[PDB]
Order: C-alpha cells, then structure tokens, then sequence
DNA sequence: TTGACTCTCTTAAGAGAGTCA
DNA sequence: TTGACTCTCTTAAGAGAGTCA
C-alpha cells in the first residue's frame, strides 16, 4: 500500500505537529539518588489536540492521515516505528514510554518492544541505579522501591518446607 | 466465615490438604549467578485437586468450604491471608507467587500485595541479585535481563530534545 | 479529508459467581 | 455437602475500528 516516501511523510507529518505540542520540564529520578530532566512533549487534556490527532479512550490516541483517498489510522505512540518490523520473538511490538508520562509523545521517550519488556521498565532502578535494558530507561521507574507488601510468607503448621 | 476460630479452621484444613500436594522441587535462579533451591507443593493438573478445590480457569482455582450451612469460596492463593486486610493505599490486595510457578500453593512462596507490587516482580533482580522488596523474592524474576527492544528513541528532524 | 466523539480488544499478573450432579 | 465444570471481571501497560457532518 503506502510506499517508503509516504509512510516518510506520515512520520514527518507527524513529527511537525507533535513538535508544536506543549513542552513540560519534568524532574524525575534516574538512579543511584540522583535527578535528572525530562522534556515532554504532551497531547492536550482536551480537543483540539493537534492536526491528526484524536482521542479514543481517556489516555489513548490516534494519529490520522488520508492518502489516496483512503483513510489510515494509527495508535498515536506508533507512528515513529512505522518502518520498524512490528513483531519479535513472536510477540507484537508496542511503544514504550522511557518517560512514563502517556500523554507524551516525544519521540525520543519512546521505544518500541514487546508488552512485557515495556511493562518491566515500570520497576527499573534507572539508568543510574543498575538498569539493565539494552535499550537504557531514560529514568528510574515509578514503581521502583521496597513495594508496599501487607503481609509475607507464613504457615500456621509444619506442613511445608521453603 | 464470619468468626476468626472459623477463619483458622479454614486455614488449617486448607494448609492440611495442600500439604498433601506433591513436592516439585524447582531450581531458580537468584540472582548474582547464583542459584537456589525452591519446593512447591503443586495442584494436580486435572481433577481432582484435593478436598475443597476446583479449577475455575486455565491456572485459576477456589477453595470452598460449607460453614453454617452455607457455601464460603475464595481464590485458591487467598486462603492463608484472610486475616489481613484485603486492600492497601486503596488498592485490591492479591497473592503474589514469589516463585513464580501459578500451580504451588506453598504459602512460604505467596505473599499478599497491591497487583503492582505483585507484577513487578517478575523483573527484580533477585535476593542475590539486588532486590529490594522489603519483603524480600524468593528468585530472579523470569523476566529479568537486557530485553529485545526492537528500536530505541528516535527522531527524523530536529523538533526534540531529551 | 478532517475532527470529535463512539465502541470493543490484548496481555499476564490477578479475581467473583453460576450450573449441574 | 462435595465435586467438576461453566461464565465473566480487574488492572495498567498497551491496541483497532465505526459514525457523522
Ligand atoms: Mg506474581
Ligand atoms: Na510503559
Ligand atoms: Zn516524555
Ligand atoms: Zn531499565
Ligand atoms: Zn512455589
Ligand atoms: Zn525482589
């Protein structure tokens, strides 16, 4: 369908229009107790949300072209990895936000990996504190820490053995 | 049930019949290249399961018991903390599996958890490797490492910074 | 061709409840 | 009373597709 130029344009398309979205100085923890800075491009809490762009749930996006007369969509986040393969190890691709902010779309928050690594970055010590991700977090998770556990493990008997 | 004697009774004949359970012994990794040794006493694959059980999905079941006449059911991995609070910081307290193998009903290998801090386990680095869930895994989680990031950050122009 | 809404779905860690015998 | 099945739901990281003007 789409040739290499027109999928370019729809990259460059969209790049243009995030690019003019408002940008957030973030400071975030990125490991080790130390504090760095993220920049976010973020998509508007309301419509009108930019050129292209709407919104399907309460934070998600679409980002919308026609070409030829045919109308294509694509998940909001996507649109950077485009001419990326879109599976791997049997698993869809999905973008990962670096900067755990959803409304941001800058595209140098994002990776693209499976479900699983993208979820995993949640609990990352950061690129500071021992972050392991080939493709480096850009911070500390925001789940990180000792956890909030009511109560561990225990037996009432001696029926069991660790 | 209701009263506290009637929850220890459901929590002695739960441990008594998963007690019963074999004994499958798992070697895990822990983090730091070193290895451990976990026992997990298994549910049966296929009915039956053992007094009180039955599978209500592909790797979920529940524990019943008649008291009072009357039916009382629970998840299969929630029996050993029904004398906790079943919700934390106003999230669902969940049984989390320190090791990680859904059929072990071993209650030294559960704890009880917000759903976050119970996912997120699966990327720690271990007890031997860097955890710090204050209480403590049992194992490295099976989805800790570099993962398989198809393609990192990104830009074509030059709208963004880091 | 475009905007602003609408709906449901996926995954993998977890749940509650009803139908029969 | 107990067993063995059936169904749908929750969460928070993510998705595709329809309607109307
Ligand atoms: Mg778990
Ligand atoms: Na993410
Ligand atoms: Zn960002
Ligand atoms: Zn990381
Ligand atoms: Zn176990
Ligand atoms: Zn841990």
């Amino acid at each position: 369908a789409l040739t290499n130029a027109q999928i370019l344009a729809v990259i460059d398309s969209w790049e243009e229009t995030v690019g003019q979205f408002p940008v957030i100085t973030h400071h975030v923890p990125l490991g080790g107790g130390l504090q760095g800075t993220l920049h976010c491009y973020e998509i508007p809490l309301a419509a009108p949300y930019g050129v292209g762009f709407a919104k399907n749930g309460p934070t998600r996006w679409q980002y919308k072209r026609t070409i030829n007369q045919v109308v294509h969509r694509w998940g909001s986040h996507t649109v950077p990895f485009l001419l990326e393969p879109d599976n791997i190890n049997g698993k869809t691709c999905t973008a990962s936000h670096l900067c755990h902010n959803t409304r941001c779309h800058n595209p140098l928050h994002l990776c693209w990996e499976s479900l699983d690594d993208n979820k995993g970055r949640n609990w990352c010590p950061g690129p500071n504190g021992g972050c392991v991700h080939a493709v480096v977090c850009l911070r500390q998770g925001p789940l990180y820490g000792p956890g909030a556990t009511v109560a561990g493990p225990q037996q009432r008997g001696s029926h069991f053995v660790v």
